[PDB]
C-alpha cells in the first residue's frame, strides 16, 4: 500500500498532545484552531466562534468530526481535553488562563477572569491538539485525536506507527502507514532518504542540501521561518552574571555563523524574532568583539591564568547547534573562557537538572501564531516552559503582564517592543540566527507542509504518487 516512512529529529518520550507537537505534526491530532499557509489564524474543529464580552469565548464546534475510535467530537470532549491538557503541562497552563468551562452539545463556552486577548491564538497551539480522554489507552502511548492518521503502535523514543483512519473529518486521508523513526543525526536522516530507508525528513544539515537539489529523485524545500537558534544562559548559576553574558554574547560572531555555518540559509538575530516582521524593533546588532569580552570578563576577574570555565550544552537534532558551539569554544579560548561542549541525546530532560550545565544550544519557534506574547509567557517569566535557565526580572514581568491583558494590536506591539528593549540588557539569551526551514523528500512524495511556522508536515492529502 501507499505507506510513507518519516526520519525525524528530537525523540519524544511521553507521545501526548500536551507534552509534544509531534502528533500534529505527524497527522494524528489537531488543534481547535490553526494557522493558515500565510501564518494567519482559522477555524479548523470550531464551525464558529463569537466573543460578545473580552471574558467570553463561546465556540460552535463541527458537528461531522469523530476521533479515530470513532467517537463523537462533542464540547463535552473539548472540555475534557483541554482541562486535562492544562492539569498535565506547563507550558499548557500558562499560555490558557482559563477560569471556566461549560460544555453542552457542541456548544462550549470558555471563560478566563481578565481579558487575555491571545487566547483563540492559543487555542491554536498543537500542545493544545484535542484527545479523547475517555479512551482506554494510555495517552501517553496511544492518544486518540481527529488526525487523518491513528497512533497505532509507539516504541518509547524510537518508533511510531500510524494507519489511515478513514473517516477523518476533512477527507479520506490519502496514505495507508505512516511509520515514524526518531534519527538525532541529520547526516544519518540525510543516509536514510538516499537510501529510500525513509522518504521524508526535516531539518536536513545545510551542508546536504546542493547534494539533495542534484539528485532527481529526491526533492529539497527551503523557506523562510520563525525559528531562532541560541545560546541559553543558565541564570541559577551565580556565575552567570550580566557581566559573563555580555561576554559571551560579543564572542558570538554572528555574520560568519549565518554565511558560513548556515551557508546563507540564515540571518544574523538579535532579538527572539525574526526581523523581517515589520512591526519589531530590534536591539541593535553585536559584532564580534574578543577584546571587549576580554574586558568584561576582567570586571568578575577572569583572566588567562584564572579562566572562566563554562559548560555548554548541544545536541544533534537541529544540526547546525553543534557546529555554532564548536565555533564558540574556539573563538571563546581567545577571551579567556574555555568551554567544555556536552552533547546529550535527549536534551528537554538534560536541562531538568538545574546544576549540570551553564549554557545550552537551543531552538524555538518564537513566534508560530503572529505574536510575540507567546515566547515572552513561555521563556521570559519564572516557570514558563521553554525558561530553562530561570530567567526572571520583576520590571519585564510588569510588561508581560500588561502585554496579556492589552486588547489595541498596536498597544500590543509597543508593549512588545518596550519588553524587547528592557529584557535585551539584561542579555536573558543570546539569539544567533533567523533559520530558514530546510525538508526534504522522494520526488514520489507530494503535498507535505513546509510553512513558516514549521509545525505542520503530514496532512489528509499528502501522498505518494
Ligand atoms: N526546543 C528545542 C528542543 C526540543 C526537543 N524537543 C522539542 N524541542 C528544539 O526544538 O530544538
Ligand atoms: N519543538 C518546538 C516546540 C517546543 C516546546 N518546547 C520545546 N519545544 C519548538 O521548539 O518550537
Ligand atoms: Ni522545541
Amino acid at each position: 500500500g501507499k505507506d510513507l516512512n518519516i526520519s525525524l529529529p528530537l525523540k519524544t518520550k511521553s507521545i501526548a498532545p500536551y507534552e509534544t507537537d509531534v502528533p500534529v505534526k505527524i497527522g494524528a491530532a489537531e488543534s481547535l484552531f490553526k494557522t493558515n499557509d500565510q501564518g494567519k489564524i482559522e477555524k479548523a474543529l470550531v464551525k464558529s466562534y463569537h466573543q460578545p464580552n473580552d471574558t467570553t469565548l463561546d465556540i460552535e464546534l463541527k458537528d461531522n468530526i469523530k476521533f479515530q475510535n470513532g467517537q463523537k467530537l462533542t464540547a463535552e470532549k473539548v472540555k475534557s481535553s483541554l482541562e486535562n491538557s492544562m492539569k498535565k503541562s506547563d507550558l499548557v497552563k500558562y499560555s490558557l488562563p482559563i477560569s471556566s468551562i461549560t460544555a453542552k452539545g457542541q456548544k462550549l463556552t470558555i471563560k478566563t477572569n481578565s481579558a487575555y486577548p491571545e487566547l483563540v491564538s492559543e487555542l491554536a497551539n498543537p500542545f493544545m491538539a484535542i484527545y479523547d480522554t475517555d479512551a482506554k489507552s494510555d495517552v501517553n502511548q496511544t492518544p486518540v485525536g481527529t488526525g487523518p492518521y491513528q497512533i497505532k503502535d509507539y516504541k518509547q523514543s524510537r518508533k511510531i506507527s500510524l494507519s489511515n483512519f478513514k473517516d477523518y473529518w476533512q477527507g479520506k486521508p490519502k496514505l495507508d502507514h505512516i511509520t515514524v523513526t526518531y534519527q538525532e543525526d541529520g547526516n544519518n536522516r540525510v543516509r536514510n532518504l538516499e537510501s529510500q530507508k525513509d522518504d521524508l525528513i526535516t531539518d536536513v544539515p545545510v551542508n546536504k542540501v546542493q547534494d539533495i537539489e542534484n539528485n532527481q529523485n529526491l526533492k529539497v524545500s527551503k523557506e523562510s521561518g520563525f525559528r531562532t537558534s541560541l545560546l541559553m544562559y543558565n541564570h541559577t548559576n551565580k556565575k552567570m552574571t550580566k557581566s559573563v553574558r555580555e561576554a559571551l554574547d560579543h564572542i558570538i560572531d554572528r555574520q560568519g555563523i549565518a554565511d558560513h555555518i548556515y551557508q546563507g540559509y540564515a540571518k544574523p538575530a538579535t532579538s527572539p524574532f525574526n526581523d523581517k516582521i515589520p512591526y519589531i524593533k530590534e536591539p541593535k546588532l553585536t559584532k564580534q568583539n574578543i577584546e571587549q569580552a576580554k574586558m568584561l570578563l576582567a570586571k568578575d576577574g577572569y583572566t588567562k591564568e584564572h579562566p572562566l570555565k563554562i559548560k555548554l550544552i548541544t545536541y544533534d537534532g537541529r544540526p547546525e547547534l553543534s557546529k555554532i558551539a564548536q565555533v564558540l569554544q574556539s573563538d571563546a579560548k581567545k577571551a579567556n573562557i574555555e568551554i567544555d561542549i556536552k552533547s546529550v541525546d535527549d536534551i528537554e530532560g538534560y536541562l531538568k537538572d538545574r546544576s549540570a550545565w551553564d549554557a545550552t544550544m537551543y531552538s524555538f519557534g518564537t513566534i508560530p501564531r503572529g505574536d510575540t506574547g507567546y515566547f515572552f509567557n513561555q521563556a521570559y517569566k519564572k516557570d514558563g516552559a521553554i525558561n530553562k535557565g530561570d530567567y526572571n526580572n520583576s520590571n519585564v514581568d510588569d510588561l508581560i503582564n500588561q502585554l496579556n491583558h492589552t486588547v489595541d494590536v498596536k498597544e500590543r506591539h509597543n508593549i512588545s517592543n518596550d519588553i524587547i528593549k528592557l529584557s535585551s540588557r539584561d542579555v536573558p539569551n543570546s539569539y544567533i540566527a533567523y533559520n530558514d526551514q530546510i525538508v526534504a523528500a522522494n520526488s514520489k512524495v507530494k503535498n507535505y507542509k513546509v510553512t513558516p511556522e514549521g509545525i505542520y508536515l503530514i496532512d489528509y492529502r499528502t501522498t505518494i504518487e
